[PDB]
Order: structure tokens, then sequence, then C-alpha cells
């Protein structure tokens, strides 16, 4: 719910707060409010596997955090663009059908 | 965020739950999770007119809660139907710009 809520909320705001600030003391809370509603998400689901490695480019390079993973989502969701390449994949079609369409829901979800 | 959630998800497992059960161990506690989902909802946002509304007519006729409002909320929403009558509102454009807007956006929303 809330994941999605921040997702939604944080597309507009983004622009703005980046080009706006402090002339817009809307967006700028808005983001911050956004980013604590994230915090509430991942609190229960776990960190995905870049987030760990771009723990570890920042580490070695002394690259911040934050955009060193934001240098690594699009090739990795290329990771999870698969139809379904059951090679090493576990327990499949248990409880998480496809991804894709989990990303396709995004998409329409944001109307993307 | 979970109040939509809650929305989106019921509208597939009341059908299903109501006409199966307990055949059906999958809607079943899908619902009981959504209901608790709008508990955690309506925990901070408080009730509407019709809610209170409700609690009378149970009041005088015996009638139990959950179907009383449920017979209610139709005319209510007709009610919140309104472009701009500035009659009796109070504050109107400053944090709820309109409600049909609002309702707008749940009916996409759930794509409908």
């Amino acid at each position: 719910g809330q994941a999605l809520q921040a997702l939604k909320m944080l597309k507009e705001y983004l622009p703005s707060s980046y080009a706006n600030g402090a002339k817009d003391p809307i967006a700028r809370e808005k983001v911050h409010n956004a980013a604590t509603i994230a915090g509430i998400a991942f609190a229960n689901a776990f960190l995905g596997v870049c987030h760990s490695m771009a723990h570890k480019i920042g580490a070695e390079f002394h690259l911040p955090h934050g955009l060193a993973n934001a240098l690594l989502i699009a090739n990795v969701v290329r990771y999870n663009a698969n139809d379904n390449p059951t090679k090493q994949t576990a327990f499949s079609q248990y409880d998480r059908p496809q991804a894709r369409r989990r990303y396709a829901e995004v998409a329409d979800h944001l109307g993307l």
C-alpha cells in the first residue's frame, strides 16, 4: 500500500523540488514524507541485491550511498526482466508468480 | 495507501467468499486481512456522517451494524456528488480541493 503510495506521489515532486527549493516549500516536505514512507515500507520487506551491492561500490571508492545504487537500478530490473529462466530459481510458483506482471502493475498503476 | 490497498483487493474476494466458504480457504482470510487493514486505515482518519447515522438506525430498530450503513452509502456519495455548493462548506480550497476528483481517482484506480 504505502510503497505504491510513495512511488506514485514522488514522480511529481522530485523534478520540482530538485529545481525548486527553498522557493517551493511544498515539494520538499512532500518528498521528505515520501522517504519516511519508504522507510516504513522496507522496514518489513528486506533489501534487494542491488542495495548491498551498492553498499560495496560505495565502500571501496568512497562513493556516497543513494547514487551508487541509482546507477544500477536499470540493469537490475533487466536482470529481473525474465520470462521463465528456471536455472537457479527456488519455489517460484508458490507466492511470487512473476515479477514482470508486478512491474506492469506498477506501470499501468502510474498509467505509464 | 493501505485504504486503497484494501479497497482494491476486496473487489475480487467478496463474491467468492460470499459464494464459497469454507470451500475457499483463500478469499475468507483475504477479506479478513482486508478488514484489519481497513481498521488500520480509519484508526487515524475518523468516521463519516453515514457511520454514526447508521449507528442510530441500528439503535432504534435493533438493526445490525454493517448493513444499516450499507443501505446508505449510495445516497451518501450523491450528497458528496457536488461541483461547488458553497452554502455551508468551510475552508474548502485549503487541503481538500474536490472530493469528486478523489472518487474518480478511485474509479480509474480500479480501472472502473
